[PDB]
DNA sequence: AAAAAGACTT
DNA sequence: GGAAAAATTTTT
DNA sequence: AAAAATTTTTCCAAGTCTTTTT
């Protein structure tokens, strides 16, 4: 069937639906204490762990393999965190973590994952059934008039904090997801899911203006995680949508935008010098437009807005280029930005103007924020604030490079090369990075070999078509002709070949340290990828796969090969 | 305001 | 998501 | 058959910006 929701008539601002039903969120399985075996050690001499700490020591048990667990704030986070959750027969005895052996659990879990690997196709296939009889009654809601799917219906189990980046809480307790943390919301008129036996939601809602099936905060931030439902869906699909469309209307009065924060630099007020040099970086230098946030309770992070002094060494000259700033700082997910760039006069100045009687650790855009930002971004454009300019600036490299990038020539496998170069370009320009691939980048090696192998099977159709002319010389017929036909059509098959290997070798090596995904999903217009593969007639799943064929499900059926971004 | 929350987005 | 699992599928 | 190199899931947060509260 498939319903196709972006023929259907907008949905009345402020409302997200009128009816809502659905069978909850699935909980985290309980927990399995250790068998008679695997024992615990303190001060050398055995120790009987009640299960609420038996369960919190597995925890660490499981990750001693990782550099991490020797890490002073993780280590004080976890052991502070393991005491409350300790009896007092134990929180007598346990003074330290150091004293504790955890060896022994330890080894039982990397058995446990040996012995898994090493199952029978009546268990695994039963689990492999169990686990679609799940995906059935819970992963499905009812949506205004459609069954649509949930993303994550799977609540997280209970462990350690970890986080990215040199995190503060690392090591802290997440404690486990009860019914009574759970916020059912559903409507009025649609059959309310039936709790756990013997227990009480914290709250049925029927909040209307949200999109959330069911909300609860978690312990280590104090933040609200939600089960939204799958991409794929209508509510979530029609707000991809009109992002794209807004960062579309961006396009139409960009250049006048630009026109303005060019002669801003010369303004009366640092206030709007200030806002202007940041919009710049937002812009042509496509940073994210950061936010404050609490010391001590994050990883020490920044965006552009947030900047402090220490981000940034001013130069004149170096290379042979004018007016160098050089970025350094931790971005989002404490992703390191590093970039020397030439910009034009005002801005240097207008740059030693804003670090003038400051400290390395005091702000760069002090009288500036992420607020005042954004209420200039939108005056200037209706529904227009900061983030609008990545997801401009993604898309149109991408519209831009295919342009510049696909030849018409080009077999299928070299035309997926130019576009995934072309997404690499707007990859790097995110910054989105990537760490090597754990060491196995000596397959690389391994692919050659299997290229350097080809170079034989095609060296060899060379040395036969060399003696099918030495044949066809002496006694010509139209036997002797038509298999140097045969021995013509068989150098391209593996010449076609060849390049197939080739190019599938080049573009895995530039995407080396490269990361195209987030781009791939959160960046770029689906559409432009759809007209492009319309036009040279490339089979759409050779570049999105089933989950992004599905979540672009509208880009596809609702565009042709002449769309324009 | 402008902090502190909430709901989306990356 | 992006690296790690885990389930595959390719190589040897 | 079994090492090996792949494809695919599973594990687990950190931003942006709007709406409340204070
Ligand atoms: C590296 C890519 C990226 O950081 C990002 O910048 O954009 C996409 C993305 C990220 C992370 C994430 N998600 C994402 O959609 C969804 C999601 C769910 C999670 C659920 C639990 C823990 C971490 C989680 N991280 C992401």
């Amino acid at each position: 069937q498939k319903w196709k929701w972006w023929e259907e008539e907008r949905y009345p601002e402020g409302i997200k639906w009128k009816f809502l039903e659905h069978k909850g969120p699935v909980f985290a399985p309980p927990y399995e204490p250790l068998p008679e075996n695997v024992k615990f050690y303190y001060d050398g001499k055995v120790m009987k762990l009640s299960p609420k700490a038996e369960e919190v020591a597995t925890f660490f048990a499981k990750m001693l393999d990782h550099e991490y667990t020797t890490k002073e704030i993780f280590r004080k986070n976890f052991f502070k965190d393991w005491r409350k959750e300790m009896t007092n027969e134990e929180k007598n005895i346990i003074t330290n973590l150091s004293k504790c052996d955890f060896t022994q659990m330890s080894q039982y879990f990397k058995a446990q994952t040996e012995a898994r690997k090493q199952m029978s196709k009546e268990e695994k296939l039963k689990i492999k059934e169990e686990n679609e009889k799940l995906l059935k009654e819970y992963g499905f809601c009812i949506m205004d008039n459609h069954k649509e799917r949930i993303a994550n219906f799977k609540i997280e189990p209970p462990g350690l904090f970890r986080g990215r980046g040199n995190h503060p809480k690392m090591g802290m307790l997440k404690r486990r997801i009860m019914p009574e943390d759970i916020i059912i919301n559903c409507s009025k008129d649609a059959k309310v899911p039936s709790p756990p036996p013997g227990h009480k939601w914290k709250e049925v809602r029927h909040d209307n203006k949200v999109t959330w099936l069911v909300s609860w905060t978690e312990n280590i931030q104090g933040s609200i995680k939600y089960i939204m439902l799958n991409p794929s869906s209508r509510i979530k699909g029609e707000k991809d949508w009109q992002k794209y469309e807004t960062a579309r209307r961006l396009k139409k009065c960009v250049d006048k935008i630009r026109n303005q924060y060019r002669e801003d630099w010369k303004s009366k007020e640092m206030k709007v010098r200030q806002r202007a040099v940041a919009l710049y970086f937002i812009d042509k230098l496509a940073l994210r437009a950061g936010n404050e946030k609490e010391e001590g309770e994050t990883a020490d992070t920044v965006g552009c807005c947030s900047l402090r002094v220490e981000h940034i060494n001013l130069h004149p000259e170096l290379d042979g280029q004018e007016y160098v700033v050089e970025f350094d700082f931790l971005g989002k997910d404490s992703i390191r930005y590093y970039n020397k760039v030439p910009v034009e006069k005002r801005v240097f100045k207008n740059l030693q103007l804003f670090m003038e009687n400051k400290q390395p650790e005091d702000d760069l855009f002090d009288r500036l924020n992420t607020g005042i930002l954004n209420k200039h971004l939108q005056d200037l454009m209706e529904g227009l604030t900061a983030k609008v300019f990545r997801t401009y600036n993604a898309s149109i490299t991408l519209q831009q490079q295919l342009k510049e990038l696909t030849a018409p020539d080009e077999n299928i496998p070299a035309k997926i090369l130019s576009y995934n170069r072309a997404n690499r370009a707007v990859a790097i320009l995110c910054n989105h990075q990537r760490a090597p691939p754990k060491t196995f980048e000596k397959s690389m090696m391994n692919l050659q070999t299997k290229i350097d192998a080809k170079k034989e099977q095609l060296a060899d159709a060379r040395r036969d078509l060399k003696s099918a002319k030495a044949d066809a010389k002496v006694m010509k017929d139209a036997k002797t002709k038509k298999v140097v036909e045969s021995k013509k059509k068989a150098v391209q098959r593996l010449e076609e070949q060849l390049m197939k290997l080739e190019v599938q070798a080049t573009d895995r090596e530039e995407n080396k340290q490269i990361a195209l995904g987030t781009s791939k999903l959160n960046y770029l217009d689906p559409r432009i990828t759809v007209a492009w593969c319309k036009k040279w007639g490339v089979p759409i799943e050779k570049i999105y796969n089933k989950t992004q064929r599905e979540k672009f499900a509208w880009a596809i059926d609702m565009a042709d090969e002449d769309y324009e971004f």
